[PDB]
């Protein structure tokens, strides 16, 4: 809901930058991940994740958010059967703020009213912005993690480490958050030497029992450029500032 490159060069401007690796989780800009359970409502915790990085990072502030209060009350969602990334960021903004995780905790697929009065100190967003299907490392290094889609495979659920790079799924099925990429130098399964494999490192919503630690590495290249699965083909990253 915002003009890209007319935000983008207000945190960037002429400044280049390591197309090889930023990791937003080292630097303060990742709070822990969570786990959705058997409700769904990944949209409700990507859009909220990414809120929870945008304090992390420029108010300096680390602040758990509620999911269920979205799953509660965004109406331009469908609670446990489904949202999408801006509907969540857009009702952000017209409950204007989210409860403490803590004053509302999550509850998964349980029934529960939406009670907005169930704290006191909301925490909310000015606005949104939209990143471009490519140029995202640059999102990711400037602006912070980004909430995106992917078409999550039943592979995809198995990966326990690495740099996943298996089957994709059908469509866009999934909201995960990019919070950085980086590069691992491997040798070669292949007979010669060195290479360089890149990759995109996301935070899912499946608990830490997941993946490393609830983040997964998806394959990619220099550029930032090959999205598997779809990556940040529908990509948000909402502002405070």
């Amino acid at each position: 809901q915002m003009n890209y490159e007319e935000v983008i060069k207000k945190y960037r401007g002429e400044e280049n930058f390591d197309h090889a690796a930023y990791d937003w989780r080292l630097h303060s800009g990742v709070t822990p991940v969570k786990d959705q359970k058997n409700c769904g409502s990944c949209w409700a915790f990507s859009s909220i994740g990414s809120v929870e990085s945008q304090y992390a990072i420029r108010k300096n502030k680390l602040i758990t958010l509620s999911e269920q209060e979205l799953v509660d009350c965004s109406f331009k969602n469908y609670g446990c059967n489904g949202g999408l990334i801006n509907n969540a960021f857009e009702d952000m903004i017209e409950l204007g703020g989210i409860c403490p995780d803590g004053d509302y905790p999550y509850v998964s697929d349980a029934p529960n009213l939406c009670n907005i009065d169930r704290c006191t100190e909301k925490y909310g967003i000015k606005n949104y912005l939209s990143v471009p299907d490519n140029k995202l490392k640059e999102a990711l290094r400037f602006l912070g993690p980004i909430s995106i889609s992917v078409a999550v495979s039943d592979d995809f659920a198995f990966y326990k480490e690495g740099i996943f790079d298996g089957e994709c799924g059908d469509q866009l099925n999934h909201a995960v958050m990019l919070v950085g990429f980086g590069m691992k130098e491997i040798v070669n399964p292949l007979t010669k030497k060195g290479e360089k494999h890149y990759y995109y490192i996301i935070k899912n919503s499946w608990g830490q029992q997941w993946g490393e630690r609830g983040f997964i590495n998806i394959e990619t290249d220099e550029s930032g450029l090959m999205r598997k699965c779809g990556l940040g083909t529908d990509a948000f990253i909402p502002l405070i500032e």
